C-alpha cells in the first residue's frame, strides 16, 4: 500500500500485529522493552525490541516516490540507580531484522560490535534516547545524556543535550519530509521542556524499499526499565 | 493498535502485506482475482482470495468498544461470453481463514457446500456482487444480477437488484457504524448510476475480536475476469 496508518493509545496484553524480540513484552497496558523481574524492577543485561508486523512502503523506484512519515510515541524510563542504562531508540530497518549478537548495553541491541561504527555494514535509521555516556566504553558518545540521529553507526551524526527524568514520560514526534529529506525530532516532557535536533539524509541511499519500524532498548552493566507507553506512525508515498 | 488504515490506489507487482490464496495475482497493476491465460482471457473453474496481513481489531470485550470500519474499493468484470460468472465480494473473517473445499463457482471461494447454508457453522460477513443466479446451481439467488450482504450463509440476508456492465468499474463504499450496527453499502457507475443496500448486524455475536479483511472471487463453468483495481480500508474502535 502506498499509505499505512495506526494508533495505539495503549498496548492491551492481546496483541496480534507485534514481532516482540528479545525480552519485550506487555505489562500493565505498555511495553516494557527491557527484562523486569517480579517487583517489576528493572535487571541488568537485557535486551528487547518491537517490531509493527505489516511491512512499510519507504520508497519506491519505479515511480521516483518517497514516503513522508510521522511517528509520535512516549515513553518513561526507571532506575534505582544514580546512572541507569542504557537507552531506548525508535528505528527503521530491513523487514527481516533481528537482534545482533552481543549487541547489548551501548550498542542498544542495534548494531553488531565490530561493524558498530561501520556505516557501510549497516542499513538503519535510528532517534536514540541515551543515557549511558561512560567514556571508557562508550567512548562514542558525548559526555553527557543526549538524544542522538544514528545513520548505519552507533556513533550519532548529530546529538543535543537531553535531561534524563526519572519516571517521567517524555513525548516524542519524529516526521520526514522527502522534499526536503529533513528528518525533524521534536520531543517534550509535560511541563514544556523542549529538546529538538534535525537532520538532511536521503533514506533511499541507506534503507530498502520496504522496512519495518519499531523499537528497541538495552540494558548492560548498569539498568532501568524502558516503557514505551503509546505509539502512532503514518506513511504516504510522494512525488519528488 | 486501536486504529488501522492502509490504502492501494493501484497494486504494484511487489506486494509485502498482501495474502494470496488460490488463483489470485497481481497484474497490470490490479489484482486479478480469479484466473486468466496468457493473453488476459478469463477461464473457467477458477478461484482466489487475497486479505491483508495485519489483523484488524473489530471489536473488544474488555472495553466493550466495537470499530467503525470502512472500506472503499473498484473493480471492473470483463467476459467475452454474456452471462459471466460468478462475482465478487469483499469479506471479513477469522485471521485464520481459508479457501474451503469445493467453494467454487457460486459459492464464491467463500463457503463449503455442506454448510453454506447452516448460519451457525459459519463466521463471515461479506458484501457480494453477484452476476450468475440459474436457479438449477444457485437455488439460494434472487432471479436476477444482486448485490447482497451475507452473514455466515451464501443466501444473503438483503439484496437490491444490480445491473452488470461488461469492463466497466464500479465504485464501491462499504461502511459500518457501530452506533446504529447498521452496515451500508453504497455503489455506483461512473455516470452516476446508485445501488445502496445496509442490514442492521451487531458483528460481535458473528464474528472474533480479531479478524482478516480482503475480497474473493469465483468462475465455475461460466467465466469473467474479476479484476481489483483500487482500495482503501480504516477502522477505529469506538465507544457507543
Ligand atoms: O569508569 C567509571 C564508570 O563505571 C561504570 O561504567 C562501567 C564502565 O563504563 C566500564 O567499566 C569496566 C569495568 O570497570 C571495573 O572497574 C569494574 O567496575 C567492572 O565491573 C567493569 O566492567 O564498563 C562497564 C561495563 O559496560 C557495560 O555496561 C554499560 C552500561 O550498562 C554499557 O553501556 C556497555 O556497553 C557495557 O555493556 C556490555 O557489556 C555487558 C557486560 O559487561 C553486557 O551485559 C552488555 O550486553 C554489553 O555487551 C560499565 O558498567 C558506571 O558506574 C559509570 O557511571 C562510570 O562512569
Ligand atoms: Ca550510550
Ligand atoms: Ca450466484
Ligand atoms: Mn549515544
Ligand atoms: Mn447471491
Amino acid at each position: 500500500q502506498d499509505s499505512l496508518s495506526f494508533g495505539f493509545p495503549t498496548f492491551p496484553s492481546d496483541q496480534k500485529n507485534l514481532i516482540f524480540q528479545g525480552d519485550a513484552q506487555i505489562k500493565n497496558n505498555a511495553v516494557q522493552l527491557t527484562k523486569t523481574d517480579s517487583n517489576g524492577n528493572p535487571v541488568a543485561s537485557t535486551v528487547g525490541r518491537i517490531l509493527f508486523s505489516a511491512q512499510v512502503h519507504l520508497w519506491e523506484k519505479s515511480s521516483s516516490r518517497v514516503a513522508n512519515f510521522q511517528s509520535q510515541f512516549s515513553f518513561s524510563l526507571k532506575s534505582p540507580l544514580s546512572n541507569g542504562a542504557d537507552g531506548i531508540a525508535f528505528f527503521i530497518a530491513p523487514p527481516d531484522t533481528t537482534i545482533p549478537s552481543g549487541s547489548g548495553g551501548g550498542l542498544l541491541g542495534l548494531f553488531a560490535p565490530g561493524t558498530a561504527q561501520n556505516t557501510s555494514a549497516n542499513q538503519v535509521i535510528a532517534v536514540e534516547f541515551d543515557t549511558f555516556y561512560a567514556q571508557d566504553s562508550n567512548t562514542w558518545d558525548p559526555n553527557y545524556p543526549h538524544i542522538g540521529i544514528d545513520v548505519n553507526s552507533i556513533r550519532s551524526v548529530k546529538t543535543v543535550k537531553w535531561d534524563r527524568r526519572d519516571g517521567q514520560s517524555l513525548n516524542v514526534l519524529v516526521t520526514f519530509n522527502p522534499s526536503t529529506r529533513n528528518l525533524d525530532v521534536v520531543a517534550t516532557y509535560s511541563d514544556g521542556t523542549r529538546y529538538e535536533v534535525s537532520y538532511e539524509v536521503d533514506v533511499r541511499s541507506v534503507l530498502p524499499e520496504w522496512v519495518r519500524v519499531g523499537f528497541s532498548a538495552a540494558s548492560g552493566e548498569q539498568y532501568q526499565t524502558h516503557t514505551l507507553e503509546s505509539w502512532s506512525f503514518t506513511s504516504t508515498l510522494l512525488y519528488t
